[PDB]
């Protein structure tokens, strides 16, 4: 699998539920992500109204979530959260009219995966184990 592939599909489906054309795995993840945003939704909401997304902020916010997310561990949760998370930026890149920044978003994202999560990813079955839990 390529986690670059599976943060550009995720980002481009998010992107497109809410009408914006952005420039096995990917199902199973998705599915797990609505889910959680479902179960969350009002705390989602709370995030939202507070991130006064800018490409000032964009990068601060990453790291402060991505960082509070991990701290004690990483879990199937956790990783579903993070895309989710990574969604809410993306679609609030484009309410804002700050588009440009998707591509750093899918790029923070990608190089977070393949420098500081593949580890874990690997140890516990890789994406393949993740697919055995939703199919
Ligand atoms: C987008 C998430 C990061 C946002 N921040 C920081 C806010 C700005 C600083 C957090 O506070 C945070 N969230 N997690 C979680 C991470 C995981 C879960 C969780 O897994 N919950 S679950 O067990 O009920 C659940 C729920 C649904 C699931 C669906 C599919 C699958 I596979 C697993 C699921 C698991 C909950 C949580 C968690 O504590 N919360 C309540 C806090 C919160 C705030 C905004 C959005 C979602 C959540 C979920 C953590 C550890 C932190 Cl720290």
């Amino acid at each position: 699998y390529d986690n670059r592939e599976i943060v550009m599909k995720y980002i481009h489906y998010k992107l497109s539920q809410r009408g914006y054309e952005w420039d096995v795995v990917h199902l199973a993840l998705r599915q797990a992500g609505d889910d959680f945003s479902r179960r969350y939704r009002g705390d989602f909401a709370e995030m939202s109204s507070q991130l006064h997304l800018t490409p000032f902020t964009a990068r601060g916010r990453f790291a402060t979530v991505v960082e509070e997310l991990f701290r004690d561990g990483v879990n199937w949760g956790r990783i579903v959260a993070f895309f989710e998370f990574g969604g809410v930026m993306c679609v609030e890149s484009v309410n804002r009219e700050m588009s440009p920044l998707v591509d750093n978003i899918a790029l923070w994202m990608t190089e977070y995966l393949n420098r500081h999560l593949h580890t874990w990813i690997q140890d516990n079955g890789g994406w393949d184990a993740f697919v055995e839990l939703y199919g």
